[PDB]
RNA sequence: CCGCCGCGUGGGACCGCGCAGCGGGCGCGGCGCGCCGCGGCAGCCCCGAGGAGAGCGGGCGGGGGCACCGGUACCGGCCG
């Protein structure tokens, strides 16, 4: 329930001529443009994969003033195991706090594959981690990792910055 | 203050175990033993160790066992 969902639904709707959104959720950067965050729900996230791109392009062509990000809505249990005082249930492993995020990192970017990734331990700064992508990609992405940072920062409280190799 | 391998509280990093779904209504204050929508859940597999084992292809080798088999030489005998 909220402005945002109407018209980029109202986009959707133009567009083939079935698949809805959970929610939205968007963060700003440095810069006066902002970054939206589409949370679909887990199952048909590799339906709206198919072309993904093609589906971010003409909503940010349809509706400018931030970009257009679409990732899952996974969750994250607290306890390997629960002690019921009868029997004990096991947490599957896909829902424990790492998965998540490195699952949030291979989504924020998935047409383009991480090659890589490095945490660095300086003196004093903070930790960070920098990942790893393509030569073959650069000024594709080279534009918008300042926003995947800030995303990334955002549902994470991890930080990270990009490079290329 | 000092003879405790036992008792209680907390911590929970290190040290090793946890196979058998959950949530709600019938359902009594609670706990059981059952009946009900799956209609509430992302329902239910870390990775695959310059650890180990199994598998395919390649050649490599006085590696092993069985049968068969040639060569002079030592020895003995015989013709001259």
């Amino acid at each position: 329930l909220s402005e945002l969902e109407k018209q980029v639904a109202g986009t959707l709707l133009k567009l083939e001529d079935t698949l809805y959104i959970s929610s939205v959720k968007e963060i700003a950067v440095d810069g006066d443009k902002k970054a939206a965050v589409v949370y679909v729900p887990y199952p048909m996230l590799q339906s709206f994969q198919k072309n993904s791109e093609a589906l971010i392009l003409k909503l940010e062509k349809n509706h400018s003033g931030h970009r257009f990000i679409i990732v899952a809505n996974r969750t994250i249990m607290k306890n390997a195991y629960v002690f019921t005082g009868k029997k004990s249930i096991r947490r599957p492993r896909s829902r424990t706090m790492t998965s998540v995020y490195n699952c949030i990192l291979d989504d924020i970017c998935y047409p383009i594959h991480v090659i890589g990734k490095r945490t660095l331990y300086p003196a004093g700064s903070n930790p960070r981690l920098q990942v790893v992508l393509p030569k073959a990609v650069y000024n594709e992405v080279s534009e918008r990792t300042k926003t995947y940072s800030a995303v990334y920062k955002a549902l994470t409280e991890r930080d990270t910055e990009f490079i290329f190799m």
